[PDB]
């Protein structure tokens, strides 16, 4: 893939051949450097500011390196360049690494590792004699030369904050700690928040919130921590909370939120937590993300970015970018070019106009191009205005008493209805479509029949990128359906399937030849219960939490409904949800089905939000509006 189009990129940092202002011995020379990493790209009082890795000699992590800055006025039209932060010049080697920004007022502030003489990556030492963590803090003027407005970054001298750090923590002592790379941000209460990256004596990795009440002058740790793996953290604030996204090299992504600044630390199993996959099959290497909490257009979102690293290994190809208000979650696309090699990144939304800074690499010499997102930013104003509209929609029908309660949108992340092509069922949230077979189009549905008939509503097969994992921990599903055949034996009609095939359960809904309901709990062995009649339209529920499923049928729990789905104490890892059908031409069964307007929510919805979608099932469709 490539940019949207209306967007394009030039080559800001270039590798071997842009140059900076290295001092050294009181003086100063323009030096061309080998690479340019580690980019965090911001917006200071209107100054653009990128902010990077000077590798002066070879992209090596443990060479000498200072940290560079390029600003402009003009959006990226023009840059000026300097040094933010020089290395202690201890040796051949010294170095300040993996900056982490901050912008608050016209300042801006950079923290950075800094070792002297270590040729050792900072994970496998046993100790910290070769380690400190430096503050520095740049400000920012505003002013006009020639007639045209220019700016100047005056940077200060850095500081150690070696003394906020605790020679112990709960259960363990404390080695050397980094920020997480990329842009950090002020909590809404003023706090500078720095999520970062910690090591223990035991060589173990884990998260940490470092954050100061005082501009700066002093630090404190949240009392909590991540689990030990979870590197590279960046985190946003979202509703009165902190959502920490963490690389876990050869895992998926974990994420937790916090309220209390890092005192209490809760994976985010509902939302976005093993969301993101670090290659195909999440057993390579991670990568520094960037995730921002934006106002486009009225709405609150949060923008993520990660390479899908097909190549393997730290290569890291294709830079993707997502989109989520916390409920879906959209590919906005690949923002790097082709296959090339893109992995740290850096994204920011300015004037309403959005951007990116993010590494090239060709045989380990790295460059920061520097891309405008035009094509992008339209796909996502678009998608908000379909969410918005979507919801808005939902919100507004008057539901049957003047009205009853509304339909509930909180927690809604898809909604299969009208919209259908000959292999697709449509999200009219646009970010996961189900796939179909032996399927004809009906209003806000679809009709199915035979063998390998029904509709296919990916979970873990969504691959390497999982936005239904929250599935695991709860979910509501509920559609509204017609049986047009009493079946031979026992057919399927709607269920969350743990395999492949579907023969292996999590929580569904069958019919049998008796016109009984056929409730699945897990693996347990099935009773029917209930009657039906051919013909006759029904509006089923069925609800996930707490490992236990329950199945509604017409508003109202079957007998016996609420049982335990998930036996142990292993999360579950559903495949798919079924409609329909199997939609495999090689489970026996041939359900004779229509069914309209499917909707899936995150959470377990509650007695009354479940009595008005059943009363209201016959005016949520998105029939009329295309
Ligand atoms: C990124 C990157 O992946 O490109 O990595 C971090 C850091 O090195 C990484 O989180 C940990 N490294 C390893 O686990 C490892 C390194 C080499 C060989 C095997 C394992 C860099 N930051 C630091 C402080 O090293 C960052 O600059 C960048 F290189
Ligand atoms: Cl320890």
């Amino acid at each position: 893939a490539s940019l949207a189009p209306g967007s394009s990129r030039v080559e800001l940092f270039k590798r071997q051949s842009s140059k900076v202002p290295f001092e050294k011995d009181g003086k100063v020379t323009e030096r061309v450097v080998h690479s340019f990493r580690l980019p965090a790209l911001v917006n200071v009082d209107g100054v653009m500011v990128a902010i990077a890795d000077a590798r002066y000699e070879t992209s090596f992590d443990n060479s000498l390196i200072d940290t560079v800055a390029k600003y402009s006025v003009d959006d990226g039209e023009t840059w000026e360049t300097q040094i933010a932060i020089k290395n202690s010049r201890a040796s051949s080697v010294s170095r300040v690494v993996d900056p982490t920004v901050i912008v608050k007022g016209n300042k801006l502030y950079v923290l950075v590792g800094s070792y002297n003489s270590s040729r050792s990556y900072w994970t496998s030492h046993g100790d910290a004699r070769d380690w400190d963590i430096l503050l520095a803090v740049g400000e920012v003027t505003k002013s006009t030369a020639g007639g045209k407005i220019t700016a100047s970054i005056k940077w200060g001298s850095p500081v150690s904050l070696k003394e906020f750090f605790p020679a112990e923590m709960e259960g363990m002592h404390t080695n050397q700690f980094l920020g997480g790379a990329g842009v950090a941000i002020v909590a809404s209460n003023g706090n500078l928040v720095y999520p970062v990256q910690v090591t223990n004596k035991k060589k173990q990795v884990f998260s940490k919130i470092f954050y100061s009440e005082d501009e700066g002058k002093t630090w404190k740790f949240g009392k909590g921590r991540s689990a030990f793996g979870c590197s590279e953290p960046v985190a946003l604030e979202w509703e009165g909370k902190l959502i920490i996204n963490t690389r876990v090299d050869y895992r998926r992504r974990l994420v937790y939120e916090s309220s209390d600044m890092g005192n209490t630390w809760l994976e985010a199993v509902g939302t976005l937590s093993r969301v993101w996959g670090p290659s195909p099959k999440s057993n390579q290497p991670g990568s520094q993300s960037s995730f921002t909490a934006v106002t486009i257009e009225g709405m609150r979102v949060m923008l993520f970015t990660h390479p899908l690293n097909f190549k393997g290994r730290w290569l890291r190809d294709r830079l993707n970018l997502w989109l989520t208000d916390n409920q879906r979650i959209y590919n906005v696309g690949q923002v790097s070019i082709g296959d090339e090699n893109s992995a740290y990144s850096s994204v920011l939304y300015k004037d309403d106009k959005l951007y990116c800074l993010h590494e090239i690499n060709s045989n380990e010499v790295y460059s920061l191009v520097f891309a405008r997102l035009v094509g992008e930013l339209r796909i996502i104003k678009s998608v908000l205005q379909s969410w918005k509209n979507w919801d808005s929609h939902l919100s507004s029908i008057c539901t049957p008493a003047g009205c009853g309660p509304a339909v509930t949108t909180v927690g809604l992340v898809g909604f299969l209805s009208h919209s259908a092509t000959k292999t697709e069922w449509e999200d009219a949230y646009r970010c996961v479509n189900a796939s179909t077979a032996n399927a004809e189009r009906v209003p806000n549905g679809l009709k199915f029949a035979g063998v390998g008939g029904g509709a296919l509503w990916p979970v873990s097969q969504q691959g390497q990128n999982q936005r239904y994992h929250f599935a695991n921990h709860a979910f509501t599903l509920v559609a509204s359906v017609t049986i047009h055949e009493v079946p031979k034996g026992a057919s399927p009609l709607l269920g969350a399937s743990l395999d492949s095939s579907g023969g292996k359960k999590l929580l569904g809904l069958s019919y049998d030849k008796r016109h009984q309901w056929q409730p699945i709990y897990g693996s347990t062995p099935v009773t029917p219960t209930g009657s039906w009649e051919m013909g006759k339209r029904y509006h089923v529920v069925l609800t996930m939490a707490n490992k236990i499923g329950s199945v509604y049928i017409d508003g109202e729990p079957l007998e016996g409904s609420g049982q335990t789905v998930v036996p142990d104490e292993r999360t579950p890892d559903i495949s798919h949800f079924y409609v329909g059908g199997y939609k495999r031409s090689g489970m026996p069964t041939d359900s004779r089905v229509t069914v309209n307007n499917v909707l899936l929510y995150n959470r377990q919805l509650n007695a009354e939000e479940i009595r008005t979608l059943f009363l209201s099932q016959d005016l949520i469709g998105t029939e009329a509006h295309m």
